[PDB]
């Protein structure tokens, strides 16, 4: 029975030996997403926060709970280009925002640089995923600077963590729930870090939020997906293993220079971001998709 | 095809970028085994060694490679009394011993102490698994010591390894491939740490060697069975994962009292093992398998 109200339960974690009504569950996570914000001092009370919408469960989700929670979110939805699936992931983010009367930023990427995630794979010779989150994090990041945004809230999930975690340990050759502010670079934090996919996806369901169901035409995005099928094949038979996984790597245990191109952060003379566009459009006028006397202009970092 | 001869290949191992033909592969892996043992100081050359032998895949073929290398290879077998189950793996752990002219001892559980695996696990309160893996360890270390071997050889191949590795970080709550020996402690050395599961058993077909196919029906040694599925399947799609985890590990980063009943080193007044029988006894006089006036006598440790 629902632990609170001993009504029937609705929703059932015996990863956490907790079992909650409808009602109930929806109030958990909410109070639990404050109780991670304010156990890793993740956010101020009622501050601005940046939130990186996709459209999907986890990224709406965390939108709605921070919303609830009092705190001015600001969502971030970052058009990929991708055929008519991030024509339909941009409606679901929108549709959200209307119906909610909160405010949303939108970078198309095609209209921005040109070119969409798809002819950005083919023009960068990096895979799909790899020139893609690539300019997720760069965009996410820069329009948070530009903005005057100090933290950024991005909505990865337990079962996100895990699988970055038990990949790096497989695959050295191929990040923390709270990521500091720097010069240049705005804080980044995961307040589902701790709330399994499943979880997520309950509150979700349960809040009747509209999210968008079908997954892009991934890549090397099915790395992770096969990560968190070794892991949840575990989870399945002893309860609460991707918890212990991640809490037990948590719990245990460099000079950086401005881009002479766009200004921000980087290790090396220009960023790996305007590395990538440069060669796309020099590619490009190579093919010849773009004027000769055409040149990339990245919005150089104040102040 | 074949790397070394050219000719059509038996064996491909996509983790190491290998192929070989049936009698390279042989070749191949008992070179590498050498290699192991070198590497890692785990024998001298010739030096008597006590191989544990079950009669599986591992052992047995662990026997066959150390008798090649020209060490001095006893074997080992423990009749754990699981049925029939137990029977047969004696028979053909025999078999493999006489059609080799190898020196083989046996100690049998029920004959020794009264008692095999499955009476003992409902004695002794503790899962099949915990009291049968404590008398085995116990066991093999005691008759090493007792027949002055100083390093005990087991079978655990790189699947062993990595699923033992994975448990730990998963489940903290519930061993490097050699162990120095200590007073009362023999070495033990894992001469196959580095070999999968599948490789071993190509070796051991190959080679032709008989071995028990059936496994016992076990009890939570279906825990290292999920361990090596999620791992596996990982494996499959990325090669060499196991490998990159578990060297990973290693190349990246207490006191002991004399047991007041058989002498042999433990952290407590009694060992576990002592402990273990003693209530077993115990708990089989009041119920009443065994007389009053009968006591547990172990082995006392030399010299
Ligand atoms: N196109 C995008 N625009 C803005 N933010 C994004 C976009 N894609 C991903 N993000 C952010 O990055 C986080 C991780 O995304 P992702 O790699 O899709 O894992 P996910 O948990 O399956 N997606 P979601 O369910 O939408 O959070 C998402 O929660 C978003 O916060
Ligand atoms: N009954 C036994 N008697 C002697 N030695 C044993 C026995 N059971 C296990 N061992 C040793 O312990 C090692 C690990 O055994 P186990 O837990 O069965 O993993 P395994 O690799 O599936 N078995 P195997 O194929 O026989 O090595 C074996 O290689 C043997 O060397
Ligand atoms: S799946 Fe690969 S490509 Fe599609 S969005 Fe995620 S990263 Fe970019
Ligand atoms: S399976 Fe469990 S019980 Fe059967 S032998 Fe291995 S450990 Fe002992
Ligand atoms: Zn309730
Ligand atoms: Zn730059
Ligand atoms: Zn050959
Ligand atoms: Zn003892």
């Amino acid at each position: 029975v629902c632990k609170v109200c001993g009504q029937k339960a609705q929703v059932e974690m015996r990863s956490r030996g907790l079992a909650l009504c409808r009602e109930h569950y929806l109030d958990w996570f909410v109070k639990e997403t404050e109780r991670a914000i304010r156990r890793h001092r993740m956010l101020l009370p009622g501050e601005r926060v940046l939130v990186a919408v996709s459209g999907g469960k986890d990224s709406l989700a965390l939108w709605d709970v921070l919303s609830r929670l009092g705190y001015q979110a600001v969502g971030l939805h970052i058009e990929l280009g991708i055929g008519e699936y991030s024509k339909r992931s941009l409606e679901v983010t929108q549709a959200f925002a209307r119906e909610r009367g909160l405010e949303l930023l939108v970078v198309d990427l095609k209209e921005a640089y040109g070119f969409g995630v798809p002819e950005l794979a083919r023009l960068s010779g990096r895979v799909a995923c790899s020139a893609c989150g690539l300019s997720k994090r760069y965009i996410i990041n820069q329009v948070a600077v530009e903005e005057g945004f100090r933290v950024v809230a991005t909505g990865h999930n337990l079962d996100d963590e895990a699988a970055v975690l038990f990949g790096n340990l497989l695959n050295p050759q191929e990040q923390g729930p709270v990521l500091p502010e720097k010069p240049g670079l705005a804080a980044r934090v995961k307040p589902f870090y701790r709330f399994s996919e499943r979880e997520v996806l309950s509150y979700t369901l349960l809040r009747g939020i509209r999210y968008l169901h079908e997954e892009c035409p991934n890549a090397k995005g099915a790395k992770s997906l096969l990560y968190k099928e070794a892991l949840n094949l575990v989870e399945r038979s002893m309860p609460g293993a991707k918890l212990r996984f991640l809490d037990g790597f948590l719990e245990k245990i460099v000079a950086l220079r401005e881009c002479e191109r766009c200004g921000y952060p980087t290790t090396g003379a220009v960023c790996a971001f305007c590395r990538m566009w440069d060669a796309v459009y020099r590619r490009a006028k190579k093919r010849k998709l773009l004027p000769e006397e055409v040149s990339f202009r990245p919005r150089v970092k104040p102040l």
